[PDB]
């Protein structure tokens, strides 16, 4: 469905460690040459612009490597969603407002807590995001 | 304020998506493929407190797979300051914290607060 420089794009949108923001495509270049692959900073941009699509499927595994992530990331659409759940939930955790919500709540009762999600809820009526 | 007892925190803290923490083997074969070179009974000592006192260059491998400072093992403020990031990956496992977050990401700013008031309301 979504394209290579979607998922790829995801991928550096969304994972990487604590304490820290997302990888920069030549970090990548360099920790793929600390293991012997040797790929080009002008091809990865190419690839994650659009221009350069239908990789091989080395260079899928190769970054889908350093991110740590399953290549089927990549082919089959069902992983490809199974996965965009949990790379979705990444964003949520380290969302300030998120954080102080679950701080401020954790430690009500199961009767304020869920009347808390009946409020959001509310919330996402007002403002047109459902 | 051990180096097991820190290195083990990362193990458990930090991890790929729709998995689960590292292992040993792991960090070992993915040190090998960077040709670098750590011992597995090593590690496992590490881990265990059989060995302290670990070398920086060993430091840096681990930290440097971790994709963290080595500073995490060394600088107590910095690992003070680090710490509370996982703290929030591990509060945000804690269960009906997950129903919750999952939500209120969409809002509007003004619109979470309309939340912590109500929050505050139940209180």
């Amino acid at each position: 469905s979504t394209t290579f420089a979607a998922r790829l794009n995801r991928l550096f949108d969304t994972v990487y460690p604590p304490g820290r923001g997302p990888h920069t495509s030549a970090e990548v270049i360099a920790a793929l040459k600390a293991e012997g692959i040797t790929m080009s900073a002008p091809y990865l941009s190419q690839l994650r612009s659009g221009n350069r699509t239908n990789p091989s499927g080395a260079t899928m595994a190769a970054l889908a490597n350093f991110f740590r992530i399953k290549a089927a990331y990549f082919t089959d659409d069902e992983y490809y969603e199974k996965l965009d759940k949990e790379l979705q939930w990444l964003c949520t955790m380290r969302d300030d407002g998120v954080r102080r919500i679950a701080q401020r709540a954790h430690g009500l009762p199961s009767a304020a807590q869920q009347k808390v999600l009946d409020r959001i809820d509310e919330l996402r009526r007002a403002e047109g995001i459902d």
